[PDB]
């Protein structure tokens, strides 16, 4: 399975922070925002990843992350000329995807919870159908909304429904089989090519599966100044009090066996006259 990070968009709501800096390059505590969704692809077991951003921002992401070899993965880059919908990721990413299954994660989404990687690995390993992730939010009408009623079997999915039919937002993380590329080509503007029609396609096939994230999963709003700060405080809090790191790419690569001890030490050194190395050195001499 391949992955795609859709990491473009306008800065507007975060202005002036985003006047000369890409949204998904802003700090979330101690890491660029894009580390977080990248880490979710990695934890899923996905090692071949395309990062799509604006023509302006895409060279900056390449500069940050390069081709991915120091994490033991492959990163490629393409450009979204204009933000005409999430489903465009599959048109732009058509050649990258090939015949493969593919996950899409949004560059501003932040996921956390103790059972989360098992959930990612399971979704990555379903060769058929689509898996989405629902999250109990206070303001359903601001997102995609999924209704189920079971048994947890999906019954409808509406984008920003004037009145909602559940408390469950459809978060910015989606797993697909290869049929998604023909599906994206075949949907029509709602002016956006919308991820919610992609998901309605799987639903009419009866092959749209939802993971409901309840106690105790986090999904962090990254949209406003206040919610960016909240996200940052959450990561710091959980890292400081529970002695773990969230989305530490180097740690994740090492723990999944992608890179060796010696490769990790090399990644940590240039970072030693700082903290972030130190946690990496502690880990590399187990
Ligand atoms: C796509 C859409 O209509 N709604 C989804 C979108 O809502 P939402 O209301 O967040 O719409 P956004 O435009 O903020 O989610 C889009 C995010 O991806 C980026 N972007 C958007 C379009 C594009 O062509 N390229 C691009 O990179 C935007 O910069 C933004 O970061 O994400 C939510 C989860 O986070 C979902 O619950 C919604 O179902």
């Amino acid at each position: 399975m391949k992955g795609i990070i859709l990491s473009g968009g306008s800065g507007t709501r975060l202005y002036p922070l985003t006047k000369v800096v890409s949204k998904q390059l802003l700090p979330v505590y101690d890491k660029p925002m894009v580390y977080y969704p990248l880490s979710v692809l990695m934890l899923a077991g996905i090692k071949d990843i395309l990062i799509i951003s604006t023509p302006e921002d895409t060279p900056r992401f390449e500069q940050l992350l390069g081709g991915g070899s120091e994490l033991g993965i492959s990163l490629s880059y393409a450009v979204q000329s204009s933000p005409d919908g999430l489903a465009q990721a599959f048109i732009i990413g058509e050649e990258f995807i090939g015949d493969d299954n593919v996950a899409l994660v949004l560059g501003d989404n932040i996921f956390y919870g103790h059972g989360f990687t098992e959930l990612l690995q399971r979704a990555a390993n379903r060769k058929s159908g689509a898996t989405i992730f629902g999250y109990n939010v206070k303001d359903p009408q601001r997102f995609g909304v999924v209704e189920f009623d079971e048994k947890g079997k999906v019954i409808s999915i509406e984008e920003k429904p004037e009145e909602p039919k559940s408390s469950y937002a459809v978060t910015g993380l989606y797993f697909y089989d290869n049929r998604v590329v023909d599906i994206a080509k075949n949907i029509t503007p709602s002016g956006e090519l919308e991820i919610t029609d992609v998901n309605k396609a799987y639903l009419e096939l009866g092959e749209l599966h939802v993971e409901l994230l309840g106690r105790g999963f986090a999904w962090l709003d990254t949209g406003t100044h206040e919610s960016l700060l909240q996200a940052s405080q959450f990561i710091e809090t959980i890292e400081k009090r529970q002695s773990l790191k969230v989305a530490c790419l180097e740690e994740i690569a090492y723990r999944m066996g992608y890179i060796s001890r010696e490769q990790l030490i090399k990644l940590a050194e240039p970072l030693m006259k700082n903290e972030y190395g130190q946690y990496l050195m502690n880990l590399a001499h187990r």
